[PDB]
């Protein structure tokens, strides 16, 4: 199983296995809430279609594809002992923040992942990246797992809008997974949830397939009552399949 | 230890033996929060009366009481096998909210007790029945338990009003067990649970014994001061209010 | 090791060891935030300059200090087995509540902080102390610890004031430790960064400023210039220092 080069919050790695079993095929696979790949990363489709409401996650991702070799030279020389240090990491932080270059804002941010608080990605109401240090170990250049990001790459387009522009692009051929932010037990609404499953309906009467994931909970039954639902062990896990 | 037909969130089962243990005697126990009924189905009082605020419930009682026959056979109906999936569920819980007839919503309603996710009963803001389909393998009808109610039922009054009117029913002859909404760690507000003790004080004044039961938290020990309390095992607390 | 006269919620009695392992050394020592004075009790300066917000606390203070005799005579008639009832407590809270006597005052205060829920000190919008009977065996009386306290006292002065004006006081020969009310997992966010960035101004007076809180990324945040210390024992405690 290949791994994430980003480290992030709901990274669907622990249940890839679950979601292959019950994920249909087609020629191109639509994911709406990209993040860090992982589903992405562990399929084989002719094609890929990804998106994200996030701007500098998707332009990570387009000058990963792009400038592989220059990108992984630059953000190597970030990842020496020198750096592992609270004071580098707020200087680094600053230059992202004041830096309107998309290439080394783009170095910047894989450093911000792999050395602050969780591998979280946060922002205040100014727009400003405002995750702390994380007080690490000793932090792991993810060379492989980059290479194998961009390799898998030219097979993608890549682009930064929200869950119903992204599914409008999905067609005949195409299969959508969709891995919204979490159901509670700013950010997305839920008006969104509920719009998302609606959406879905629209699909699967076209004959385009649609997978969920979500936590189980009253909310999530009720938004996905016209899927088939299976449930998943770890709270619960739910797993909805909209199957024309 | 008799059990009710209804699953529903509260409900006293875990707690009877001290609930017992604690509440007086006399001709009739008021119950003004009384869901699904365990104390009423389990005690001997030689009258009830029973109030909720929930008038789904009460209306769903009071047919219990009334045409007993009727409605078992016409709820044991919604129970085969060609009723257990999710279509039917969410074409059932349509008909119910678009019904205007009192018995077909109450024979509805038993369908959704005991089909809808953790037994749940909750209300969007339109008013109408919102709890999701519970996906459960083989459902219990529960057949004992309604007749069981029915006979328990020839001595009761029920009620749909809120606690305040209810409360006032009670005489010199009365019990009264409060089992209100919990106290936290359009929902029953903490006005509403300080007016519940207020009103308690002033009935163990005119001489008729009140106990109540609720969370034990820094809020219900100030509420229930002027009870007796005792701490039963989150710990669960009793207010007895002996004249 | 000594006790506190008081319970008091987040009393630092668990946490000595690693306080005092990071509390530099100095002829003064302000504590802002004193609440029921454990690092006080516990320590060996020359001097103290003692605050909190409370003005029933410091009063007591001033009481326990000025009047030690006449105040322990007379607390100790409170702690017999006839006022270890409701009925009792709820007078004397009534009395408590309703009395303009800075002695009598000081007097109830000590028996409805150790007859009362949790040892709990709360307060309404009318201002009148709210917590209610806490049923306990038998309540203990803190004779020793009362003399204790006030022989330690007479090397201290005790302000009513808020963390601003009471750090203001420190001088070279000073050393701050600052307790605040706990971050989230009433005492506001903007308050809580208001003070690592006073302490930010007196480290470069050449004052050192120790920070005891919750770990969690909002302290990261605000204590970002500050040597961090990760404590055990429940959620993970911080402690901050800064350092000349
Ligand atoms: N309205 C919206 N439209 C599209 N993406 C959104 C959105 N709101 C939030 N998001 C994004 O949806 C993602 C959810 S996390 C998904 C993780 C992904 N399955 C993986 O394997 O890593 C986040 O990246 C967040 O940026
Ligand atoms: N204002 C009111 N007056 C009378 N009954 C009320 C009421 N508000 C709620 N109820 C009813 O009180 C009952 C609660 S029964 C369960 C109580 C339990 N401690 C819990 O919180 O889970 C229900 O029947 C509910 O419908
Ligand atoms: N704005 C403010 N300024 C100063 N003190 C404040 C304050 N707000 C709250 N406090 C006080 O800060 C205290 C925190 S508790 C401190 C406990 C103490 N360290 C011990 O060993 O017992 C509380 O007593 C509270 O009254």
């Amino acid at each position: 199983k290949n791994r994430a080069f980003l480290k992030w919050a709901g990274g669907k790695y622990p249940l890839l296995d679950d979601i292959k079993r019950h994920l249909p095929k087609g020629e191109c696979l639509v994911e709406p809430f990209v993040g860090a790949g992982s589903v992405f990363l562990n399929t084989d489709f002719s094609r890929y279609i990804l998106a994200d409401i996030n701007s500098d996650l998707i332009s990570l991702y387009n000058i990963v594809k792009m400038r592989t070799d220059e990108y992984v030279q630059a953000a190597r020389e970030l990842f020496v002992p020198e750096t592992n240090c609270a004071e580098v990491y707020y200087q680094f932080r600053e230059e992202f923040n004041k830096s309107q270059d998309p290439f080394r804002r783009a170095v910047l941010f894989l450093y911000l992942n792999r050395y602050g608080y969780n591998g979280l990605c946060r922002y205040n109401l100014r727009g400003e990246f405002n995750v702390p240090f994380g007080r690490y170990k000793k932090p792991y250049f993810p060379e492989a797992e980059l290479y194998h990001f961009a390799e898998k790459a030219q097979n993608a387009f890549f682009y930064c809008e929200s869950y119903a522009d992204s599914m409008a692009r999905a067609d005949d051929a195409s299969v959508v997974y969709c891995d919204p932010p979490y159901a509670p037990l700013n950010s997305f609404t839920l008006e969104q949830q509920a719009h998302l499953a609606e959406i879905a309906e629209g699909l699967v009467e076209r004959h385009i397939p649609v997978l969920i994931s979500n936590h189980d909970t009253m909310l999530t039954r009720e938004w996905y009552q016209r899927a088939k639902l299976h449930v998943v062990k770890v709270v619960d896990e739910l797993l909805a399949l909209y199957k024309p």
